[PDB]
């Protein structure tokens, strides 16, 4: 139907906006601490600690399959990246501190993305 196509065009446009959001967020992680999934070879107990692992590469795979229906879903995955790190790692670590900086900096980007997603429908 024409209605399905129009909905598909909206999903595509959301996907374009989320790709730019994702790039902006990932630049707030210049150390690349959150680039890839935590390695189960190198942290074999990780899944005993963290039930829903997340990382920027996994988000990128989901994005390119147009797997985010709305900004809320995308933000959920971004929040898992931060929140998982802040539970697994102690306060005095380079990892925790990187998460805090990503959170604080990403907040700015997400504040305006929310306005763009509402604004452009």
């Amino acid at each position: 139907s024409m209605e399905q196509v129009a909905m598909e065009l909206r999903l595509t446009e959301l996907t374009r906006l989320l790709r730019s959001v994702l790039d902006q967020l990932q630049d707030k992680d210049p150390a690349r601490i959150f680039a890839q999934p935590v390695s189960l070879k190198e942290v074999p107990d990780y899944l005993d600690h963290i039930k829903h692992p997340m990382d920027f590469a996994t988000m990128r795979k989901r994005l390119e399959a147009q797997g985010y229906k709305n900004l809320h879903e995308f933000e959920e995955d971004f929040d898992l990246i931060i929140d998982n790190c802040m539970k697994y790692n102690a306060r005095d670590t380079v990892f925790y501190r990187a998460a805090v900086r990503l959170r604080d900096q990403g907040g700015v980007v997400l504040r305006q993305a929310r306005r763009e997603v509402d604004s452009i429908g």
